[PDB]
């Protein structure tokens, strides 16, 4: 039988510290192959190693199509292939674009959906999952109007370190309790609300929207510093602001009322992904 393997990399439509994404051809479909630097080959072992251990599939998260060493000269390249969405990441789609309630609540609720499904443990079935760098760059925009959570590189299940501005207090004060599997998902409950507040932003009521921001965009720098993070999240213990136009509408009232449940100080005190879900399922 003969394998078809070949590749065309078409055009770069990401490039940072971690390597590049390519819009890529395989056999007359779009893929998208992330390139790794040799500074992030763990991120490569990390999202490789999961998915040698159980095979994710969910429509909240990006669809894995392969995992590719080659041999080179004098180096080793790591690739990863997915599936494309050519609308591109919740940041950028955010920039260009307001939102009615119903894209704005199938756009949280699909987020939800994905990041209960990393959580829950299954038996038969998966492991216990958490992001660990959950925010609105590493979520893709799908044509049917939903999203899904990419970038396993920091995971870690149960049975590199996170973008400082998303991070959570107990991880900025390093009183995270490290060996417990339930702190993990607690990160991510906290980056999850401020993602929730990203877009709910951008969502029009009344003729009134906000420009997009990144969370904390009014109290840090860009590239903020742990320290600077610190500061605001552990020692003034700011939130990210509710406008005053949210209060008028019963979608973003709701929407407010649960991004400050996932913003506790106590991270115990955070709701679930799973509680989320239900809880976004009832408004509107
Ligand atoms: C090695 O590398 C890459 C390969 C492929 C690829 C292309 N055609 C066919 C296949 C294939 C799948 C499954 C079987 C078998 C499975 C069990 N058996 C009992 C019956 C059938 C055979 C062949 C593959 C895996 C795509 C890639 O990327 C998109 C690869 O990496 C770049
Ligand atoms: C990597 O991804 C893609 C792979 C393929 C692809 C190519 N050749 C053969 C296969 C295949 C055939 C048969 C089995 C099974 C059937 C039942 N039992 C006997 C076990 C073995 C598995 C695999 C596939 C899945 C196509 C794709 O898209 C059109 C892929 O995605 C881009
Ligand atoms: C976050 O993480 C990963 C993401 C992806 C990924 C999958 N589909 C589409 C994209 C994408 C396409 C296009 C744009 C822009 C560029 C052109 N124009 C200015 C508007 C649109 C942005 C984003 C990406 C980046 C793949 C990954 O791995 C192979 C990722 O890593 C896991």
């Amino acid at each position: 039988r003969t394998v078809a393997r070949d590749i065309t990399l078409l055009e770069c439509v990401g490039k940072g510290r971690y390597g590049e994404v390519w819009r890529g051809s395989w056999q007359g479909e779009n893929v998208a192959v992330k390139i790794f630097s040799s500074r992030d080959e763990k991120s490569w072992f990390r999202e490789t190693e999961l998915y040698n251990t159980v095979m994710l599939r969910h429509e909240n998260i990006l669809g894995f199509i392969a995992s590719d060493m080659t041999s080179r000269h004098s180096s080793t390249q790591l690739w990863l292939i997915t599936h494309y969405h050519e609308m591109g990441s919740l940041y950028d789609y955010l920039q260009l674009t307001t939102l009615d309630t119903v894209s704005c609540l199938r756009i949280v609720l699909s987020i939800a959906s994905g990041l209960a499904h990393l959580h829950i443990e299954i038996f038969g079935g998966k492991p216990a999952i958490a992001h660990r760098d959950l925010k609105s760059k590493n979520i893709l925009v799908k044509k049917n109007g939903q999203c899904c959570i990419a970038d396993l590189g920091l995971a870690v299940m149960h049975s590199r370190v996170g973008t400082k501005r998303y991070m959570a207090p107990e991880v900025l004060d390093e009183t995270i309790q490290v060996d417990c599997f339930d702190s993990y998902k607690r990160v991510d409950i906290w980056a999850f609300g401020l993602v929730l507040w990203e877009v709910a932003r951008r969502m029009v009521s009344n003729g009134i929207v906000e420009d997009y921001k990144p969370p904390f965009y009014d109290v840090v720098p860009n590239d903020p510093s742990f320290e600077d993070m610190r500061k605001v999240v552990c020692v003034d213990q700011q939130r990210p602001n509710i406008p005053n136009r949210w209060f008028s509408d019963p979608t973003l009232t709701s929407l407010a009322k649960l991004m400050k449940e996932c913003w506790y100080q106590n991270p115990s005190a955070r709701l679930t992904a799973l509680r989320i879900k239900k809880t976004l399922t009832k408004i509107d």
